[PDB]
């Protein structure tokens, strides 16, 4: 997903997903300790810096190749042979974040948590779970798609407090892997012969530009909503693990 604005949801789907996930935790009145949301907000600047930094600097964006932002659950690889993938990377910052939290280093903690949330967010994007980059055919579709998502994301907010609590085990990799599995299953709802053909025609036809956007909307809504629920559960897991319990 997009992350073009550091502290604004406008063109930052990653921040939006995290924010909606936190909202889920807030709406939940039976399992969530609200002081957890209080901390996320207290250190929001760092959390957002972490979410944003993933796509703009090393080592996080892998020399502008973003290889660590992809993870195919079937072969466990990213799109570049031998490169680090989203599962191991998301887990990496999840742990570094927890370790800093225990050491009472809150800025360090939430910055790293932000990065981890970013990687978890990416595997919820079908293209990232299928190694479909902006260079994959049709090239350019990846970026155009994620930019489009920003114009409609607000129409798919989860409004209940039902996040996927304890969706997977205690290992963050299980959550990242699990999300990628579901995302990859929805891949054809975004990338198929139709959307490919229409996107190519969108170059010269406004009708086709609207046609591919329309076609991918239903699945986009599904992906966005699941991403919110999974992320909420992931955050809850983080606090349960390192929040002194
Ligand atoms: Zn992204
Ligand atoms: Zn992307
Ligand atoms: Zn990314």
């Amino acid at each position: 997903w997009s992350a073009q604005d550091k502290h604004k949801e406008g063109v930052n789907s990653h921040l939006w997903i995290v924010n909606r996930a936190i909202d889920i935790m807030s709406r939940n009145t039976t399992l969530v300790k609200q002081d957890r949301v209080a901390q996320l907000n207290e250190w929001r600047t760092e959390l957002e810096n972490g979410i944003y930094a993933a796509d703009y600097e090393n080592p996080y964006y892998d020399n502008s190749t973003f290889a660590s932002h992809f993870y195919d659950p079937d072969n466990g690889k990213t799109y570049i042979p031998f490169a680090k993938q989203a599962k191991e990377t998301g887990a990496k910052y999840f742990k570094l974040a927890g370790e800093s939290y225990k050491n009472k280093d809150m800025k360090q903690a939430f910055f790293y948590l932000g990065l981890s949330l970013h990687y978890l967010g990416d595997v919820n994007q079908p293209m990232h779970a299928a190694n479909f980059t902006n260079l994959s055919y049709p090239q350019g579709f990846h970026s155009k798609y994620e930019n489009f998502v920003d114009t409609i994301k607000d129409n798919y907010k989860v409004t209940d407090g039902n996040g996927y609590w304890n969706w997977k085990g205690t290992n963050p990799e299980e959550w990242i892997h699990g999300a990628a599995v579901v995302a990859k299953q929805d891949y054809s709802g975004i990338v198929n012969d139709n959307t490919k053909d229409w996107f190519v025609k969108a170059a010269v036809s406004q009708e086709y530009a609207d046609k591919w956007r329309a076609e991918v909307t239903p699945m986009t809504g599904k992906r966005l909503m699941d991403a919110q629920r999974v992320t909420a559960g992931y955050i809850q897991l983080w606090f349960d693990t390192y929040g002194d319990r």
